């Protein structure tokens, strides 16, 4: 814990540029296909090992998704006229979230596998995002995820993957181990802020010290509205950009914890790697790419969680360091790595950067006819980026939901 968090400053955020074609997701076609007429998916968590390598098992690619039923024929989701209300159904998904798995030989055209956990296994009904880790070539998996309402608790659950020529089955995800919640000295609690953020574990091993760590989304500890914005949060802002309005209400951070040992059964919370006090309230789904001896730290954020007198698009932001604990500098100078285009600002969300440079996201809301929108709840086209020092470049795009493995694990 003998390091300082790196602020993502207001001065950095003032460089954020929407519609830079090197850092903008291609336009989603409003005629996109949907991967299921029975379920919505959104946050997508590819099966990975402790370095971030996407792994297939016996030639089967696997993804875990936040999932909810499409309530097409459910009277509870009809409007006053008795017509299915897709917008109300979709916007209610967070309260219905369950983790499901899908499989494919090809990394696309996903086959639905169903629930990871039987209903009742999760301490909370809501199963919010995290990371599935393939532990070994016997097929053992720890799904790290977030138990939400009551509270917000990082948890994990052990099970097994089994394969055949037909597909993949998950078994034995029966015992959820609660690992930790917000502490109130480093990370903000529900007591301090009814709207606190605490979620989205991403475990990794650092080969430099051999230890097991995890990233998560947090907020900087303190009673809502009381945070002091410091010069270090401001950065070198230009003349006329001193007015921060309500910026003390934006207190996002990328948290870090370290495990007592490689079992990951016991955790010590550490100071955050990145703080965004006075800049953005939500640094969601933090994740690493380890490339060319550097630590590329990515996080997803919203236009509407920026502080007053700052803005940027929905998308993935990022930072790079030579050392796990920093100091970090922002990717592309501003932090923006892949932003939605201004003509379709909500087209996708939950942009997840994999070490092969592929970026997956789910389709949210695309402009349709006049002032109307079409809802996705299905995978967006995969984008390829290159990382070159502290810059990134969009170079290609692929099919809807293309999430191939980087390597294949032969089960013993
Ligand atoms: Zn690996
Ligand atoms: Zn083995
Ligand atoms: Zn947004």
């Amino acid at each position: 814990f003998n390091y300082k968090p790196t602020p993502w400053t207001r001065a950095d955020a003032l460089k954020v540029h929407s519609d830079d074609p090197t850092t903008t997701q291609p336009l989603v076609d409003v005629a996109f296909p949907v991967m299921s007429e029975e379920v919505f998916i959104w946050d997508t968590m590819p099966l990975r090992d402790f370095d971030g390598d996407i792994v297939s098992v016996n030639g089967w690619c696997v993804i875990f998704t936040l999932t909810a039923d499409r309530n097409t024929n459910n009277p509870d989701f009809q409007d006053e006229n008795g017509n299915y209300d897709i917008k109300r159904d979709w916007e209610d998904r967070h309260g219905r979230a369950r983790i499901c798995y899908w499989y494919s030989r090809t990394g696309k055209d996903w086959i639905f596998g169903g629930r990871v956990m039987a209903e009742g296994v999760s301490p909370t009904t809501r199963e919010w995002a995290g990371t599935p880790i393939l532990l070994n070539d016997e097929g053992d998996i720890d799904l790290y995820y977030t138990c939400v309402t009551p509270g917000a608790t990082i948890a994990k659950v052990r099970g097994k993957i089994v394969t055949s020529d037909e597909g993949v089955s998950l078994e034995g995800f029966q015992h959820v181990k609660s690992l930790f919640s917000a502490d109130g000295k480093i990370y903000q609690t529900e007591e301090q802020n009814a709207y606190w953020n605490f979620r989205d574990p991403s475990p990794f091993i650092d080969k430099n010290d051999g230890k097991l760590y995890m990233l998560f989304e947090g907020n900087v500890a303190g009673s809502r509205g009381t945070h002091e914005i410091t010069q270090e949060d401001m950065g070198s802002v230009p003349p006329g950009y001193e007015n921060v309005g309500g910026a003390r209400y934006q207190v996002g951070c990328i948290g870090l914890a370290v495990a007592k040992d490689l079992s990951g059964d016991e955790w010590e919370i550490l100071p955050p790697l990145i703080t965004a006090v006075g800049v953005n309230d939500q640094t969601e789904r933090p994740h690493f790419v380890f490339q060319e001896g550097k630590y590329y730290l990515f996080t997803i954020s919203h236009k509407y969680t920026f502080a007053d007198n700052l803005t940027g698009p929905d998308g993935v932001y990022g930072f790079v360091s030579n050392q796990l604990t920093g100091p970090y500098t922002p990717m592309n100078s501003s932090g923006l790595v892949l932003g939605n285009p201004s003509s379709q600002p909500f087209q996708t969300y939950s942009h997840y950067v994999m070490p092969n440079g592929l970026v997956t996201s789910f389709i949210d809301s695309v402009p349709w006819e006049g002032e109307k929108f079409r809802i996705g709840g299905t995978e967006a086209p995969t984008v390829k980026i290159l990382l070159k020092g502290d810059r990134s470049f969009v170079v290609d795009s692929f099919d809807y939901g293309y999430i191939p493995a980087m390597k294949d694990i032969i089960l013993k």
